[PDB]
């Protein structure tokens, strides 16, 4: 039962909660991991209608169930704000160029 579906990936919100929590922790600390330095600001160039207030930050969500720990970010991301609220779940899967679509 998919709370969020990114392409073929099935995410529950515990799955989300867990990804989120780690990214949020590193955001707060002023540190990043990976060659892409996650977490980092998500601009919302795509213009998604998130309810949550900005600034937004993106952190990879792993199809593997595993919390991102520095390798490939994959195509999926968790977006959260400074108050640590979940903004949405987006993915490169299904989007053209280097844009993102929302996970459903
Ligand atoms: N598609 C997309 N990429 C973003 C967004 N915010 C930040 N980024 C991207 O994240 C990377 C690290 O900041 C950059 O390649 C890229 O931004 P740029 O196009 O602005 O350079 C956004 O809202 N959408
Ligand atoms: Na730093
Ligand atoms: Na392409």
């Amino acid at each position: 039962a998919c709370d969020y579906t990114c392409g073929s990936n099935c995410y529950s919100s515990s799955d989300v909660s867990t990804a989120q929590a780690a990214g949020y922790q590193l955001h707060e600390d002023g540190e990043t991991v990976g060659s892409n330095s996650y977490p980092h600001k998500y601009n919302n160039y795509e213009g998604f209608d998130f309810s949550v207030s900005s600034p937004y930050y993106e952190w990879p969500i792993l199809s593997s169930g595993d919390v991102y720990s520095g390798g490939s970010p994959g195509a999926d991301r968790v977006v959260f704000n400074e108050n640590n609220q979940l903004a949405g779940v987006i993915t490169h899967t299904g989007a053209s160029g280097n844009n993102f679509v929302e996970c459903t």
